[PDB]
């Protein structure tokens, strides 16, 4: 059981091959939630679930440079359900993170920031009761 927000530290950034777990437990009334991959102010890779937007339930995925959003990365296949644990896995790969939730896979994300190894934490928000976040080499 962890405070949400969270931060996770990735010391010595992110590499091809390294694998991001995170567990917890959405929400019962839940509308957003947030994974932001940070190289300092910068964020390499945010992924942020919207329950409701327009009525719909759509993945975002973007990166922020110098404070400022850049182009939108949208789709509508949605594996989350308010109120059910759940397990997102990042695997970080040569040209991008994968993403599988529950153990299928969701999308990729091609990367934009290059210094990978700079990408040196992980926080965690949005509406959900996080349980553990870790990382391992597969
Ligand atoms: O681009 C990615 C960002 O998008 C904007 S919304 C964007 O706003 C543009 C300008 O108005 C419109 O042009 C676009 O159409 C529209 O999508 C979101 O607010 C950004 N966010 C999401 C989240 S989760 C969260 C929020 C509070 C507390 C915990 C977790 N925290 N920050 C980001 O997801």
């Amino acid at each position: 059981p962890l405070i949400v927000p969270y931060n996770l530290p990735l010391p010595g950034g992110v590499v091809p091959r390294m694998l991001i777990t995170i567990l917890g437990t959405v929400k019962p009334n839940a509308n957003r939630i947030a994974l932001d991959f940070q190289r300092g102010n910068d964020v390499a890779f945010h992924f942020n679930p919207r329950f409701n937007e327009n009525n719909r339930r759509v993945i975002v995925c973007n990166t922020k440079l110098d404070n400022n959003w850049g182009r939108e990365e949208r789709q509508s296949v949605f594996p989350f359900e308010s109120g059910k644990p759940f397990k997102i896995q990042v695997l970080v790969e040569p040209d991008h993170f994968k993403v599988a939730v529950n153990d299928a896979h969701l999308l990729q994300y091609n990367h934009r920031v290059k210094k990978l190894n700079e990408i040196s934490k992980l926080g965690i928000s949005g509406d959900i009761d996080l349980t553990s976040a870790s990382y391992t080499m597969i």
